[PDB]
């Protein structure tokens, strides 16, 4: 159960956008801390409508499930406040974002050492999940944060963690999820009750392409029909330019989910890439 946080200790101050039926903003919480110092915490509050209840639902079962799981490369949430009308995760703030802009933002001037220690990351936090077979569910781009950029005097390579799951595609309406063609798996556009651990074996597929095209969006020329007959065709996206990832991308995007490789062997994989 989230740690419930006043909304008197909430300080909303920049409007971030939306994602999938929520709101975002930047905002502060005024907390205690260790040794009972008194902080400003920088946070990322997400919005959800109460008469959107069963998203809702959805929405702060999956984040608190996720948020049982301690883990370097999982989101810290804070807490939660009930806050009225509203229902508002409070999580940390990650000082670069979202993986995708980064990429944008940086125009792809990444080298592929850096993009293999990214997926390495994200396969390690995806193959604890799978280990305590909790499925995510919305593995992308987006919901991959940099907490800190490469350093190269160091050697130190950037480090990211994998975002809360959000609302479940298990209700979501079935436009979003066709909308979210390529990384919503064939089985479960055929029905959502297919939701399987080996959703996010194919989701990290897709991911990886993001990663690997520097954060384009496959398949951003189609539209919902053509991206339903990309899948009736049983087509394979095509190979990044940072081409080195094709092959990992094409084996986890298996449309037959028994066969997507275990994330223990995705590392495995990766490892030998170096
Ligand atoms: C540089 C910068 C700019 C904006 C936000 C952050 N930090 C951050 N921290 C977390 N925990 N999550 C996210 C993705 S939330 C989302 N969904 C839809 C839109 N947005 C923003 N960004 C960093």
């Amino acid at each position: 159960v989230f740690h419930k946080i006043r909304n008197e200790d909430l300080i909303f101050n920049e409007s971030l956008g939306q994602g999938t039926f929520t709101k975002i903003f930047k905002g502060v919480r005024r907390e205690v801390g260790d040794y009972g110092q008194l902080h400003e915490t920088e946070v990322l509050l997400k919005v959800l409508d109460k008469a959107h209840r069963n998203y809702s639902e959805s929405f702060f079962e999956a984040a608190s499930m996720m948020s049982k799981l301690s883990h370097k490369h999982l989101v810290l949430n804070y807490g939660v406040c009930f806050c009225g009308d509203e229902n508002i995760l409070v999580q940390e703030f990650v000082k670069f974002g979202s993986l995708d802009t980064y990429l944008k933002k940086n125009k792809n001037c990444i080298n592929i050492l850096w993009k293999l220690e990214v997926a390495k990351q994200l396969a390690w936090a995806m193959h604890f999940l799978e280990e305590n077979t909790l499925i995510h569910g919305n593995v992308c781009a987006k919901n991959i944060l940099l907490i800190r950029e490469e350093d190269r005097k160091t050697g130190n390579p950037p480090f990211i963690k994998l975002s809360d799951p959000g609302i479940s595609i298990t209700v979501l309406p079935k436009d979003i999820l066709q909308e979210r063609i390529p990384w919503v798996p064939p089985e479960c556009i055929e029905n959502p009750k297919n939701l399987n651990l080996a959703t996010d074996k194919w989701s990290f597929g897709t991911t990886l392409w993001e990663i690997c095209s520097g954060g384009d969006k496959p398949l951003s020329a189609l539209d919902s029909q053509r991206k339903l007959q990309f899948y009736e065709d049983r087509h394979q996206l095509p190979a990044p330019k940072a081409a080195e990832l094709a092959n990992l991308i094409n084996n986890c995007m298996d449309y037959e989910p028994d066969h997507r490789p275990s994330f223990r062997a995705i590392i495995r994989d990766l490892n030998s890439l170096f």
